[PDB]
Formats: C-alpha cells, sequence, structure tokens
C-alpha cells in the first residue's frame, strides 16, 4: 500500500540522507512558493503506522491542524516534509522513528521505533 509505496518509491529529503524521511508528491500545488521557516502552516494529515494501519486523521474532526513550520511544534519529519510543499500540495511522507516518536514512541497508538507513513496537504500558510 501507500507506506510500502514510498519505502521503495520516495525521495530522501533529509539533510542527512539517512531515508529518515522519505517524499512523494501527490497532487502538484498551486503556488511556486514553500512557506518559510517560522510561518503558521495550515494542514490535513491522514496518519497510518507502516503496515497500513491508520492512526488518525484531521479530516475526521474536520479541523486542520495548525503549526510554527520549523519550530520543532511537531515531529522532525513534519518540520522537515512541510517545508518542501507547495501550497494546495499533497504528499506522502514515511518517517523512520529518529524523525517521529522514537523509541519510546507514543503508545497506544504508536509503537516504539515505529515508522510512520502520513499523507500531508497544505492548505495554507500565513507569515510568521
Amino acid at each position: 500500500g501507500a507506506p510500502a509505496t514510498v519505502a521503495e518509491q520516495g525521495e530522501d529529503i533529509t539533510s542527512k540522507k539517512d531515508r529518515g524521511v522519505l517524499k512523494i508528491v501527490k497532487r502538484v500545488g498551486n503556488g511556486e512558493e514553500t512557506p518559510m521557516i517560522g510561518d503558521k502552516v495550515y494542514v490535513h494529515y491522514k496518519g497510518k503506522l507502516s503496515n497500513g494501519k491508520k492512526f488518525d486523521s484531521s479530516h475526521d474532526r474536520n479541523e486542520p491542524f495548525v503549526f510554527s513550520l520549523g519550530k520543532g511544534q511537531v515531529i522532525k519529519a513534519w518540520d522537515i516534509g512541510v517545508a518542501t510543499m507547495k501550497k494546495g500540495e499533497i504528499c506522502h511522507l514515511l518517517c523512520k522513528p529518529e524523525y517521529a516518536y522514537g523509541s519510546a514512541g507514543s503508545l497506544p497508538k504508536i509503537p516504539s521505533n515505529a515508522t510512520l507513513f502520513f499523507e500531508i496537504e497544505l492548505l495554507d500558510f500565513k507569515g510568521e
């Protein structure tokens, strides 16, 4: 499924080139700009464990998730991945534990050393 597709096909967007955050663009955005670090970003997401099991989606609550880009308010993979996105873009990210919840995980939903999948839509972004 999607998580296995990005493991097999995803672009490595670390920095360290450690395959810790892999990306596929699924829908191309409509703007040419990404958000800048510090920008307020508004996203919809659907998260799955590596094996396809859904753990959460903002669409259920019909409530965009908001954060300040690149400020450590969310797991590392999101700060890195959302920074690569254009407004209106939908991407898939696959995130190794080092760029997510690590050895502790976030039980009950997320086990230790979990590689997580996200489908993320960048709805909007605003200045700092």
